[PDB]
């Protein structure tokens, strides 16, 4: 009927890996004939995609890029700090975002940044932010961090249960508490929207409170 047959979907890295776990089994029971192919792709790939017709739908963080195209938030995403052990913050439960002024913060070119990087800074205007490892990825990111290169910013989802993990310390970040809108992205005038409407509206109740 309304939710069989494949579908497209498209995921940015900082979130397909993290994400797909917690919603796969529950789309797989809420609609049993329908066959999803996941994809991972930088945001401008994804976008280029699913205005060719490549893709039925992109899941990703809401940018500048993707109003020109049918938004609907599934859910807002904080982020952890993630610092080496023999940090000198490794003993503070939490860190304001203005100490990470004159700290050196790693990065990526794409799907990490809080602000539009029109502005020209990632995370923090006074921080020392590297792009040696722009073009590489989240895990790359987490393991230099391991090795004492820098620190940085990691989305929730991507943090694993405990505070303390193979030489990674994580801790919440305040005033304010750095949070990113993760939403499902499609072609305006889509002659499938309607499908595009149920499959947001399942993953938004899934999602639901899991950050409380």
């Amino acid at each position: 009927e309304t939710m069989s047959g494949p579908l497209h979907i498209g995921l940015i890295p900082t979130v397909g890996p993290y994400l797909l776990p917690h919603i796969i089994p529950m789309l797989h029971q809420t609609f049993p004939k329908l066959e999803m192919y996941l994809h991972e792709a930088q945001t401008h790939q994804l976008l280029a995609q699913l205005d060719s017709g490549k893709l039925d739908a992109v899941i990703l963080a809401l940018v500048k890029e993707s109003e020109a195209f049918i938004e609907v938030p599934l859910f807002d995403e904080p982020m952890l700090l993630a610092i080496y052990e023999d940090h000198p913050w490794a003993n503070r439960e939490a860190v304001p975002m203005a100490d990470l002024a004159g700290e050196k913060l790693l990065m990526l070119e794409d799907g990490h940044c809080l602000r539009d990087q029109a502005m020209g800074f990632c995370f923090e205007a006074g921080a020392d932010e590297d792009t040696h490892f722009r073009a590489t990825s989240l895990e790359t990111l987490r393991n230099m961090v391991a090795a004492g290169s820098g620190i940085t910013l990691l989305p929730a989802l991507a943090v694993p249960p405990e505070r303390k993990r193979d030489g990674v310390v994580y801790l919440p970040a305040i005033k304010p508490e750095p949070r990113r809108t993760i939403g499902l992205v499609y072609r305006p005038g889509s002659p499938l929207r309607s499908r595009y409407e149920q499959l947001a509206e399942a993953i938004r109740a899934r999602m639901d409170g899991h950050f409380d």
